């Protein structure tokens, strides 16, 4: 595809391939990698990342809810897909026909799915167990047994796996982590027979403790080259390559005189003879209003966003009079300088996870693999 | 169309018809309404709002950049569309074939476009004037006259319009509004002749000074029923009807015992026996992490979000054991209680404009017209 505005994101699939193949090296031959590709693969592109990760050593994929999995299937992915979240009992027949595995955590769910679905496809279920996260999961013994029993009893229901999720695996202090690991090991005994896929680890516990991950790792944020926390960074076994960058170009350049105002509410006043540039990105692109005092890169230099950020545009104070068409990097490298996603997150007072997720549908993704432009994805 | 997670946004298109029709009543009949549906009609659905607005009295449409205008053509809109922002000179040809008017503000763009285009279709240009916003637009007489000449010389370039935009039209104090209006009046005398469409007003300027709008208004945020700012809410001529609401359903319910922790970084700890509900909506849905100390409505009552927000789900403290499948309203009414976009905006410390825009592609839109469902639009749909 192609696009008709000079704002785009670039996704480096070679960086995603290396982050996966290095864990494939660091893990046991027995142990599968489930690449987590929810939320349009954290804002990087679901198909493009799912494909790259399966080439690199992942055998399975994971999504957040059923529409994200049906979308991967429609685009030609035929690899296994687990929905990590919840679904409707009434949609278990769709999941089955499309070979999507479902998370289960409540007995009344199954009771209901059983009435509604008679066959002929099998449906593979993963039992989530709540250890100390408080989000989804079974917590008591007789609720586990009732699920196992409702699955055992139905001809087309299969328990392929079971799992938990750690609240504090990114935290230096492993004390809630070892409470959750112990609680899990104990809950695994409520089950007759240990199922074929037992998994517990997100990117953090799988790069910190790769042996105490059983036979499947779910690998998320670190695939994208982003650390789980600041605290976990000098504890990780290999370097992560960063996959996402964001670029734009100057579309107007003007010399402002003193006392001249810029943007909504006229909250910026020019004090000297300043060159101001307009770039075609704003908050509907996910470049949120709170980035008003932040530095982008223009011609190797940091340059401040001056005045309020608009829906589709914002302004920067230029080093001097640059030509229209000059590339501005908002996330990425411009020679000598770098802005990382971690930098953007610092200013928005979030975690890195939130940032590529918020760069919207409006922003094209240009994909690079084997150091060459592979593909353009423009959503509108 | 269909969706398979119990999180959806509803857009009431009757509200959008009323907000636009009320403006057609308010404005002089010789003054046209340009409805601006940029950013997927401010997160509400571009072609659905565009079709409704053109029914209530709008005649033109405005968008931010060319892909948004071309996407409206593909979905069957034949009305005039103006691209308010910048475009590539190379694309002048496509814009002209698809009858999209363009904003122009620099002569080097036109120098470059004369060279790449030579009919047969006309390209309608709207010259942008910077009178005090500092974004796009001419600021000089030599450059205004150069653009006009380069337009006059090519047989296929047409100046259909002329505009400016206000930085503080939504402030109670009109002092900067007045400098900018007076500066537009002076800047208009730099042109040999007046083109057919002179426009300046946004929602705030047109709701406040209907008589000072010349012959076209560019109506945005007030179409969706959101006030331009809270300062001018008492100054507004007719009531505005909010079109957007956001909803979810409980997918998990459980009681905690005293001392158990909830979510990432295990921030929250229950202190009595409490019922915790999980909803399938998180920050990749635009329900951003900073809303962690906010609340949602469950069964007519306010209930807090408990712990950190996750990518695709968050937890809330419930009043007691509620059923799984209970509707939760994040933005909208439940009984006597209401949560508005201005509430969310205040907690997020932003303007209301930024909130529907950030509710992402992931969240389905269900459209209502004549109090019944008209269509579902799931962007990651089949």
């Amino acid at each position: 595809n192609d696009f008709h505005r000079d704002t785009w994101a670039e996704v480096d699939l070679d960086a995603i391939y290396d982050n996966v193949e290095n864990l494939r090296r660091l893990l046991p031959d027995d142990t599968h990698i489930m690449a987590v590709v929810k939320a349009n693969a954290y804002g990087h592109g679901d198909v493009q990342v799912a494909r790259t990760a399966l080439e690199a050593g992942a055998s399975r994929l994971a999504v957040a809810f059923l529409d994200e999995a049906l979308a991967l299937r429609e685009k030609g992915i035929e690899a296994p897909i687990l929905v990590l979240g919840a679904s409707r009992p009434a949609d278990a027949a769709l999941a089955a026909q499309q070979r999507i595995a479902l998370t289960v955590f409540r007995s009344d769910w199954l009771e209901e799915a059983s009435a509604l679905y008679s066959g002929p496809f099998p449906i593979h279920f993963h039992l989530k167990m709540d250890t100390g996260m408080g989000r989804l999961g079974v917590k008591d013994e007789e609720e586990t047994k009732r699920i196992v029993a409702l699955i055992e009893r139905h001809p087309h229901f299969v328990l392929e796996g079971l799992y938990t999720h750690f609240a504090t695996a990114d935290e230096v202090n492993t004390d809630y982590f070892s409470y959750q690991y112990t609680r899990f090991l104990h809950m695994l005994e409520w089950l007759p027979s240990r199922p074929p896929l037992v998994h517990c680890a997100n990117s953090a516990a799988s790069l910190r403790f790769p042996d105490r991950t059983f036979n499947m790792v779910r690998f998320g944020i670190a695939m994208y080259g982003l650390a789980p926390s600041p605290g976990i960074k000098p504890l990780l076994p290999y370097p992560l390559k960063e996959a996402f960058s964001l670029h734009s170009r100057l579309v107007h350049v003007k010399k402002l005189q003193p006392g001249e105002k810029v943007s909504y509410g006229a909250t910026y006043t020019a004090q000297t003879e300043e060159w101001i540039g307009t770039i075609p990105i704003g908050y509907a692109d996910g470049w949120l209003r709170r980035l008003q005092h932040f530095h982008v890169l223009v011609d190797g230099q940091k340059a401040p966003i001056v005045g309020r950020i608009c829906m589709d545009q914002c302004m920067i104070r230029l080093p001097g009079p640059l030509p229209v068409g000059t590339k501005v990097t908002l996330i990425g490298r411009q020679g000598d300088e770098v802005i990382s996603i971690d930098d953007v997150a610092r200013h928005l007072e979030t975690i890195n996870y939130e940032v590529p997720c918020t760069i919207s549908y409006r922003v094209p993704r240009i994909f690079f693999r084997h150091k060459r432009i592979m593909e353009v994805r423009n959503a509108i």
